[PDB]
């Protein structure tokens, strides 16, 4: 249990547990301000002393203080109320027995309000990144799908079709679901994964050289394939434009 | 103002969110709850047991360093500590330590850090979500840029909101008679003789909605070429994109 505590130490304990503490007379005048020597900001509230508590509360807080305080009788009890100064504060109120004065023990709510504000910013940032990602995905789909230039997108490591448009589908002789994930070499008669990917890669590396001549299995069309290599998110992709050769 | 010992305990228990009284030898002597502050659970079982039992390893060391030099009447020290509750869940408290003169016990006055840690955990989670969404945008943007630029189909992307060009490829640049640098940001309607933003954007939106093969015939100002424009409209993330497909008319 708590041993005996000198008045000076009791004042210091209270002042340090609370962020801001007020002694207020029965008349409603701020008799003493005790601010936490550890807690930031406060301490310029020297000026609050001698002045009406109502002078440092919003309209809404005054009425609220009045209501919750009128009932408060001096004894074993306390009551809690959130108030706003000219910043938000949780006060626990005690009425002292000798002169009906009110001791208000304040817990500063600015730190929690501050992190909430950050969370609000965080959440708006996520909305922005999500919308912008969807906007880019849509531009990508739109440009690729509407384009009359037959194009196929191929993964350099797997040799598989990762995307294409319907114009490529027509020239290749297949529908989207057949062609997505299909090994590109295997769509052309006589080609195999190894040598075909090496051909495209070498081709893509020189601007002056002709396209590759292939025969599409499904459509039985001779086609000219023109490959371009680029990096997307680290990964190497081949973008091939295809034309009828005959 | 002078105060009786019982009220003094009550003032101190209600000024802190939670407070502990620890003997000089390190045994928890009292856990004082603040009845107006949100519950920490039943922590009364801490009483009569060592403080070291209820702190993480790092906090034990930290409490040692902060408190050991602390003298009575010689001020107080702030320290943030991680507790481990009887159910093995951790919770953070910022304490102010005083050493009491009568017996050299330590009175620890706590501010609850749970709501701050909770929000901070949400902030870290949000960063992670943003990062994943950013990387995905880079992939899409890279693909979009290469596809648009490589495509021989002449295309101009127009903002529905402003009627200004937001992108195009060089096949479109050639037909319009301009370089990228001059066309980006430019009002699309003003590229074409006798056309105006309001009527032109309306015509494009209405035609797109009709799903028609009939183009708009226009005369490009810079190149003086007769062109055929087929619009399509796409909606993403609460705004619209007008895609103009362009062909020479002759």
């Amino acid at each position: 249990s708590l041993p005996s505590l000198a008045p000076d130490l009791v004042r210091d304990l209270i002042a340090t547990a609370a962020d801001i503490s007020l002694l207020v007379s029965q008349e409603g005048v701020v008799r003493e301000v005790m601010a936490n020597p550890h807690h930031p900001s406060f301490g310029q509230l020297s000026e609050w002393e001698g002045r009406p508590l109502e002078e440092v509360l919003t309209a809404e807080s005054v009425a609220k203080f009045r209501l919750r305080s009128e009932g408060l009788e001096p004894g074993r009890g306390s009551v809690a109320v959130e108030l706003n100064h000219i910043f938000p504060i949780r006060y626990i109120l005690h009425r002292l027995p000798a002169d009906r004065s009110i001791l208000m023990l304040g817990r500063d709510l600015r730190p929690i309000a501050e992190v909430q504000q950050q969370l609000v910013a965080a959440q708006l940032a996520m909305e922005r990144d999500y919308e912008t990602q969807r906007e880019m995905e849509t531009r990508y789909r739109v440009v690729l799908d509407v384009s009359r230039d037959p194009m196929v997108l191929v993964s350099m490591s797997t040799g598989r079709i990762v995307d294409l448009n319907s114009a490529a589908g027509l020239l290749l002789g297949g529908v989207r679901q057949d062609l997505l994930g299909a090994a590109i070499a295997q769509e052309f008669e006589g080609r195999r994964r190894g040598e075909f990917m090496e051909t495209m890669t070498n081709l893509a590396a020189t601007e002056s050289a002709a396209p590759v001549e292939v025969l599409a299995r499904r459509s039985q069309k001779r086609l000219l394939v023109v490959p371009r290599v680029f990096r997307a998110a680290g990964e190497r992709l081949l973008l091939c434009q295809i034309d009828p050769a005959d």
